[PDB]
């Protein structure tokens, strides 16, 4: 494969399928020419919900409302990641069951990697950039809901230090989805071969795009391992919430993702 | 009238994605170049040598079994693309798409098989071969027994004289089935199926104005196909149990996983 044309193709599929790019997010977070409405307590969340910014279950309390907002966010991103993946060369050539296995075990890894794009150390963009929810407000939620969000900030701030751009991330995300190690995958050799092409494209891309960045490719391989561990811990927290907070609901798609994880 | 447009869209998906139409098949089966007739070991070998066209060759009945599997896998590819070319199907989450295909493809395969079948045999290799029903009956058990019920279904199904535009809606209705195990968005699939069934109802009145009771007859055929697949799966289970030297294609393993 022509690696340069391959990478540009995945870059364009990324721009076509993800509305909020890191480029757009960073210009908002630094104030380039409407600023985001800051959500930092109940009153501003309520205002944001009325129209300042923005279906869900009936409002019971702040921590559960945020928990449901998190689920709606991730379900939307699963839709975008599905369309993105279908544009990766030879992903659509897999039988549909292997496509589902790759997305099932990969979407959260990709979500938490892309989450870093819309995050700084003080909070995250919500609602296509029109809101900003502060990290301190999220810490103020009652357990178990506060504990599940903070590790993602921790990962994101370290990941953002690598200073990837959208062209890097498009290959990185593709590599996460095209993973031959997923449980129950049918055509492992084919998935392994696609991933190798993506990784060779990524290594080549980084030489060109980050010439002075030392050890960047192996650092990104380690971040992929780090994300797998982040997702394992996240899945375990979600299952504990499902067990102890019997009155809170889990979106059916997320139940299907978390079904056979442990 | 929106149903008419909806039907035309499903018909185009069918014309775009299936390798063989019933119109094409029936013209071949009624006679440039006729299909090569496979009716015994010698003619099957000639067909494999290039006259028409897998795991290492063990014996005739198992060889045919493997060709059945290859044919099925190919049709799963086509049915996947057909369903993806239906917008309301492609809007479901991918897991529901897989559930519908997992539990629907064999029903659809056996319905479409009728298109390439007459009482004497069936077309193979994109119509360039014809394998006789008598030859398939001559294979050893368990391989002869699993094929014959499909001829019996097909001859009765072909007496309804559906054309490709009818079949496109019929197959869409089979795939968009709200009753499949593990389906996530059941009400959405149910809504799509009811739209397909209403479009089919109107299509049959337009296309078969004189055919009395044709729509309920097709609903019954859908029920019959579910039973045919139940019996087929039981026979495949017995082959997995008793023919330990015969392999099963990985995709079919996933379909039959249970
Ligand atoms: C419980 C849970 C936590 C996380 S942590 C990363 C976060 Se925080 C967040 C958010 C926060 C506040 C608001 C609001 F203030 F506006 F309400 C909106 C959005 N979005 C993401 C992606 C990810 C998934 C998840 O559950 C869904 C799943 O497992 O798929
Ligand atoms: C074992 C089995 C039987 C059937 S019966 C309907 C038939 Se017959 C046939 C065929 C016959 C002869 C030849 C050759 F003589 F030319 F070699 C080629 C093709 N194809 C189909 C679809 C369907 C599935 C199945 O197993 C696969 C599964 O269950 O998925
Ligand atoms: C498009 C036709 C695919 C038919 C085989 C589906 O097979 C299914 O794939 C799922 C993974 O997607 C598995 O969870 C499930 O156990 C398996 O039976
Ligand atoms: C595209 C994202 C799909 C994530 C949910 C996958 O969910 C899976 O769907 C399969 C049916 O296809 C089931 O066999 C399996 O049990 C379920 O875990
Ligand atoms: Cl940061
Ligand atoms: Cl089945
Ligand atoms: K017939």
């Amino acid at each position: 494969a022509d690696l340069k044309a391959f990478s540009k193709h995945i870059y364009n599929a990324y721009l076509k399928n993800f509305n909020m790019t890191k480029k757009k997010a960073r210009s908002i977070l630094t104030g380039k020419a409407t600023a985001p409405f800051v959500i930092h307590d109940i009153e501003t969340l309520w205002q944001a919900e009325k129209g300042l910014v923005w279906g869900l279950p009936p409002y019971k309390e702040i921590s559960v409302h945020v928990f449901y907002r998190c689920q709606c966010t991730t379900v939307e991103t699963v839709r975008e990641l599905t369309e993105f993946a279908k544009s990766i060369p030879s992903f659509s050539s897999l039988f549909l069951n292997d496509q589902v296995t790759l997305l099932k075990y990969g979407v959260h890894e990709a979500i938490f990697a892309m989450l870093a794009s819309i995050v700084n150390k003080d909070g995250l963009l919500v609602a296509n950039g029109s809101g900003f929810v502060t990290r301190e407000f999220l810490r103020s939620l009652r357990k178990p809901f506060s504990d599940i969000i903070e590790p993602k900030f921790e990962f994101a701030v370290k990941f953002n230090a690598l200073e990837l751009d959208d062209s890097d991330l498009a290959l990185f995300i593709a590599a996460i989805i095209l993973c031959g190690d997923r449980p129950g995958l049918m055509n492992v050799p084919r998935v392994e071969a696609i991933q190798d092409t993506i990784l060779r494209a990524l290594e080549f891309h980084l030489q060109a795009n980050h010439p002075d960045a030392q050890y960047l490719f192996p650092k990104l391989l380690q971040k992929m391992a780090d994300l797998r561990q982040l997702v394992t811990e996240h899945a375990q927290m979600m299952q504990r919430i499902k067990k102890t907070e019997t009155e809170t609901s889990l979106h059916p798609l997320l139940q299907e993702i978390y079904k056979d994880m442990y």
